[PDB]
């Protein structure tokens, strides 16, 4: 029994604590550890309950979504809910997925820079790419290599592998594919040393200009027009005040702070709340939060508010990892995107990415209105 | 709980799959603590598996670190890093700075006027007046410094202050409002555009946080004996150093990273933050870290490692730390709540634990990448 | 008419005969507006060929500014020896660079490779909605879409060959980065004309599209930008060399170990602490600037052309020798057009054997010059790093 | 006694070509001879034909500005103006080989002049040097950092630093740790000099003093790239380096129409989408402008500044807004936090460059208010950049 195994572990742990009675408030009973153990967590001593609230309906692409948000930050859900209301009263939001492809960026080294330059040229030919793709794609049915971006630093060569991965976030799958392609590359260049399967050129879980500029995972754009009456009555401000704050805070302020990818008010709050509720990798909030929020006067009198959010690097999935646990599957089902999209692999993950971008836009609208109105 | 059950009933009627909520738990949870403080429109809670890594031998003390995660092998890998550190005599850490920030943006009619306000804020009399207004909002709010930046007629003011054992965003924002109200008495022509002009910078990647710090700045170090590198980490000191330089330094530089000179600090920070009731969205800046390794000892075979994190945003009082399950994890570490005798000591100790655990995580993953053990 | 008579008619190159006199009159007129009338006394203007300058390189000309030119070399690069001209007013720069060349020469020379070649222009256009700009982005990503744009782009010149497109969306805005070869010219003018033509063609397919600016800062030209560092701009070059232990000791006055420790902690860790993007070197900008001024390049392009990462490591059977490499992804350079049309700067290009067009292999002179710049930067890095390591200031 | 004899003697493996001047009794002759020696090593011996070398005062250059001199490179100098700034009019010299740069800048000055002029302010002044030192352990480096942050520690360091020059005044110390490494950014005024030499000397003295209190400390490099000098860096953009300046102006609607050939609305739309959004898409730190580097570079070459410093000196954010009764006037401002400039020392010691500094009325030291000539020049650069931004933006907006 897994539940008793966790029980004993807590007893064994209890003796090493200065306050052994602390564990009494950490839950562990009535939980399915079958799905957890050997797949999601080790040395398990219980679980941490995170409150889940709902924001919506989010009117996006002619559909209505009830968005689950796991958070301990007061007013986050209520504020986001107000943004959804403004969007709904304005006829809804529209979104588009611009790119899709998870990456892995290993670093290999050759004896000389002249050699790494030779390897770079070969990878850039249609023939070089084709053989590397064949080796990469042979690891899984969903791993389809789309492109390579190679960069050198002397005798070092950084290779950014970008690939589709069905409805999965893709890290494991893309990593397995990269290992096989690097092995194949080694057969063509025996003098090549594989330094690390990840040379930080992906880039995974670290802020990086490469993710902002080339994208990682899903690149999405969302937009909406909020009528002047709605800006006044629901957001309690004016279109002019919203625009002035957007330019001076999200553009100029972020520029003064030396930000790369942080041209928004609080995309990270929304991304994180949705990620925790839906079994995503919350640590990926680092790059997934990249966003530029733009606002413009619209309509016959420049009284309406046009808003758009562009997020080039949303790392998300509806199969694998934490999405295999039942409570998180319930949240994915709420959105209608749980598991693989059998009819068209990747569609569930793309829909979830659009929902994230649309919810972020609702969050931006609400916070900006509050800052503008005081 | 009855209101929650009813909200769930109403919500289920708007879903494409009315049974979605079946596996989303909600019973046997105390919502009196959540309602009106941590979350709104509550429909239940999301259980995140909690594992333990340790003991972490830090500053002559041993810690059992709780980590909430759904990523397989993260806890086990971190645990291996702790083992290597423990076998090497432990780690040492130091808090270099402490101060949460808020960076509002105000505007004057002309750039010549904003320059005038700036010179004023830089005199001892100007700062004393602002500090008096700022510090009157709370017993624990003490303004340490001001950093101002001009962009034409706009002026960005970065207020930095201690906040006891609280993360401090609320306290600092209140003090900022009072200080600005006071500044407006001296400059009636000044317009307060937004209490946050993204110059803080909160929840967005920013060079200012990396360079000037935000929250707690911490450094930690350890020396791993050659025999431990071989037997516990399964690699050599030379392989570790080569990977650190080419991945964490050169690779991050090729990717255009600001503050991402590490392997996976974000994973550790996020896991600890969720378990301990911190703001997980703050993982964006809190994850900033530079990992350095070098050879030491009699024969240059031992491994010296250090991790420097200039912007850990953390607290042991307020927000999610008011909930019982998260207090249990803080108690496990011996840092729950306020430190009555020396305000801020519990928060500082938690920051040191985070930096030491990150270092354990870096050691383990780097060894795996170096040895080619995936 | 006398000078005093021409002045009263004013209260020039087309009016007066010779150019030197036009400049002389302009100087006399300007003098009146000066609080110190004799300011221009030491600003030379005589014996200079203004015919190549007027209506091409500068306007409202009042003379010329002499910049001292020194020579560093021989630079042993790719089995050839170069005598590098450097225009500078900074003491010890030429001597220091010369020392670096010596170390490289004593070590058997340096090797270099051009990894990429393509100047860029990044305009910004707008559509009524983001859903529309997304459609345009998708259209440009098709083989047929790119085919038509390339056709329009390429028709503007024999040397204009569009290699690729990189598009980025920001709401209803679309930034398009055009990249193309340009023979031996730096290519900004050629690429800008091709861009204009390609955008007109694009407008035929999407009439609702507004061309906001031919340059939307997505190029990026003369501003520090991560896009140039990551995707390159102009010529991307890498050079390397191995300096024998004996040479490090006797010529550079230090040790391989001290050099490596300084490189890692200054060029890597220090630049990381400073929040630098592309500045992982000691002083590439000094060399780039000195060569650019001497060879008629656009000195303002030093901003991105200076991007460089310098790496050092122990080498040889005993790990005693010094391996060094410099990688510069965005060298914006040319041997035809602009300042390279002036005689004194052509003299410096001729010294290097790269002046003008390479009729046999277009672009070869510009590529060779880029390799020389990267090799000279490496010589400069070696020398300054050795000085910092040994403490010889 | 003859060039041919001297050359034969040199070729007899006795003297390197660089120490020619220390043997001949005339600088110009050493140059002439070095050219002849260089000629025989070129694939094309006549290449030096059009590179001038005669009628130039090499006494100021040798041993101070350049070595192995073979001549000089003439850069055309044009004038843009008058630039109406702070109730004064300036005639700005610009050395460039880029067509239309001077004419375009001149058009921007005209628009500014017709609008009543520009206003500017110097917000900060202080050159920096950022050495890197190492302690045995990170716990030791943390200790040095805490010590430097005390009033006593700073006082001791300031005393050693300031003793190098009367113009040197250590304003602050920004330290950052990376494990056992400690980066210390020294910032100080330097009179009218750009200050790199003075600040480096003071840094060396301060580090020697610090080493007396921490003998375990190793000085790795007087410059650890934390200055940061001649490399793009967020620290310069955020904390400033040299002079931080802001300038502004209001261009009347009629002037935007008639002189700039566009509208206020078109200019604002281009500024936001190019200088703000475009630069953000490109991942720029400090490059929120159209072409500040062109103006900075042209002025720097003409005035004897260090042109390689264009890297950080060109940092600039250009902002435009609708202003006036009907929101048709154009308000513009340029903010440059890191202008590295000086009116004494280096290239400013040469006569032709002093002529350009005199044209602006800022040549040499300001006798009655040290640093005032350098500050005035920084304001001129920022105002000229603003004129350049106005003109190019109008051209891009109008098509
Ligand atoms: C409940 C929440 C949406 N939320 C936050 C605060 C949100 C923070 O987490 C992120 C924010 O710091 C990002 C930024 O704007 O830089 C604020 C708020 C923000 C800035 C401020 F100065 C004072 C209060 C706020 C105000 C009204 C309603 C909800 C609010
Ligand atoms: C369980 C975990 C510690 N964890 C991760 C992978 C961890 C990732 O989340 C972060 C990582 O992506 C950061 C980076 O290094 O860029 C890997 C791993 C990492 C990179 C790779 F190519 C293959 C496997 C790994 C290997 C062995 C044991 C644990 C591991
Ligand atoms: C003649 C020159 C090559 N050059 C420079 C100084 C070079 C500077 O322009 C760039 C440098 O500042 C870049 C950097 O290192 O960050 C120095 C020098 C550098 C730092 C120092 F503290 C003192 C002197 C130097 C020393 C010996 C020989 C030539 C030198
Ligand atoms: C003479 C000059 C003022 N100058 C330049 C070109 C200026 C370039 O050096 C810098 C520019 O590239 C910076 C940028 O905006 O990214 C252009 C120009 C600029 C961009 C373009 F697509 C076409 C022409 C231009 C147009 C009219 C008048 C002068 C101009
Ligand atoms: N529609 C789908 N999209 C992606 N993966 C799918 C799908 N259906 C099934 N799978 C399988 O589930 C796995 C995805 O989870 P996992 O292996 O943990 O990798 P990842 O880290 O990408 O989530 C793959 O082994 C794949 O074969
Ligand atoms: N005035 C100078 N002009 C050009 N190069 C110089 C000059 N002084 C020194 N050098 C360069 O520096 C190298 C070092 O010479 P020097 O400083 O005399 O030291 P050492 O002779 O002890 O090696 C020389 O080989 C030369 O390349
Ligand atoms: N205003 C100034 N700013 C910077 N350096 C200055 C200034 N005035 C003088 N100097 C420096 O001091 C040197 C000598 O001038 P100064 O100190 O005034 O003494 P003196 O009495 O010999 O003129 C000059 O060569 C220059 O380097």
């Amino acid at each position: 029994t897994h539940e008793r195994g966790v029980s004993i572990r807590r007893q064994l742990l209890s003796k090493k604590l200065s306050e052994p009675s602390s564990l009494q408030y950490l839950p562990y009973r009535d939980y399915n550890y079958s799905l957890v153990m050997g797949a999601c967590c080790e040395n398990v001593i219980g679980y941490m309950p995170i409150p889940v609230g709902v924001a919506g309906p989010l009117c996006l692409d002619e559909k209505e979504f009830q968005v689950p948000m796991a958070t301990t930050e007061g007013c986050l859900v209520a504020s986001t809910n107000r943004g959804c209301r403004a969007i709904g009263l304005g006829g809804g939001a529209s979104s588009r997925v611009l790119a899709d492809g998870m990456t892995r960026g290993p670093v290999v080294r050759l004896p000389r820079a002249c050699d790494s330059a030779e390897v770079k040229a070969w990878l850039e030919t249609s023939e070089g790419f084709a053989v590397i793709k064949e080796a990469f794609d042979s690891t899984s049915r969903f791993a389809r290599l789309q492109k390579l971006h190679t960069s050198i630093a002397g005798r070092n060569l950084y290779i950014r592998f970008q690939s589709r991965s069905g409805d999965a976030m893709g890290m494991n799958m893309i990593s397995k594919g990269t290992e096989k392609a690097l092995s194949k590359l080694h057969e063509y260049f025996p003098e090549m040393q594989i330094l690390a399967v990840s040379g930080n050129y992906c880039t995974d879980k670290k802020p990086a200009a490469i993710n902002w500029i080339e994208g990682r995972g899903k690149s999405v754009v969302c937009e909406a027009v909020i009528p002047a009456k709605v800006v006044r009555e629901v957001l309690k401000t004016t279109t002019e005040a919203m625009i002035e704050v957007n330019i001076n805070k999200n553009l100029v302020g972020s520029a003064m702070a030396g930000s790369i990818g942080g041209y928004n008010a609080h995309a990270a709050n929304i991304v994180t709340a949705i990620y925790i509720a839906c079994g995503q990798d919350a640590a990926q909030n680092v790059g997934s939060s990249n966003c530029i929020t733009l606002m413009e006067a619209s309509g016959p009198t420049n009284e309406d508010l046009y808003i758009s959010c562009t997020m080039p690097s949303i790392e998300i999935g509806t199969v694998g990892g934490g999405t295999n646990l039942l409570p998180q599957q319930a949240c994915l089902q709420m959105l209608g995107v749980q598991g693989a999209c059998k009819d068209n692999p990747g569609e569930n993950a793309r829909q979830l990415a659009r929902i994230v971008c649309g919810t972020v836009m609702a969050g931006e609208l609400s916070l900006m209105a509050a800052l503008a109105a005081g």
